[PDB]
């Protein structure tokens, strides 16, 4: 348990649709440094299921090309927290959203012990939302982040933010 900011009263159905990964930050440089870095992922679309699971469409750079991926984040007993099925358990936490402009989320490694953490500022449009980025930075000020990336509008409209 490293992230202790969650969205109270989250309605997961309302996060459906298009998003842009405006900014990303990680606990370890190596998680985001290279274009093929493991957590360098660009969100395309969130697709909540009727049962309240979260299907994620995203792009990731793999083997000299921008590849599409579909991920399922299963719900928990906590509305703001989901689990991605992988070799080691990976929790997704929604920190904060207004549904209509921005959503802040982190994903963390369950046990390391120190553990890895990547967070993103998502926005609905290919625009630099300074207010959303302020909420992102304020949310991260406590967290032990060592790399931060942000994208311009031109980049946001390209596959893998080229
Ligand atoms: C509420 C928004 C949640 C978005 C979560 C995105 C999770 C991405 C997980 C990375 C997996 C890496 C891979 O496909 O190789």
């Amino acid at each position: 348990l490293i992230v202790t900011q969650t969205m109270k009263g989250l309605d997961i159905q309302k996060v459906a649709g298009t998003w842009y990964s405006l900014a990303m930050a990680a606990s370890d440089i190596s998680l985001l440094d290279a274009q093929s870095a493991p957590l360098r992922v660009y969100v395309e679309e969130l697709k909540p299921t009727p049962e309240g699971d979260l299907e994620i469409l995203l792009q990731k750079w793999e083997n000299g090309e921008c590849a599409q991926k579909k991920i399922i984040a299963e719900k928990t007993k906590i509305p703001a927290v989901f689990k991605i099925d992988a070799l080691n358990e990976n929790k997704v936490l929604v920190l904060d959203t207004d549904y209509k402009k921005y959503l802040l989320f982190c994903m963390e490694n369950s046990a390391e012990p120190e553990q890895s953490l990547a967070c993103q500022c998502l926005v609905r449009t290919p625009e630099v939302d300074d207010e959303a980025l302020e909420k992102f930075d304020k949310a991260l000020k406590a967290l032990p982040m060592h790399i931060r990336l942000s994208f311009n509008p031109t980049q946001l409209e390209e596959q893998c933010h080229i």
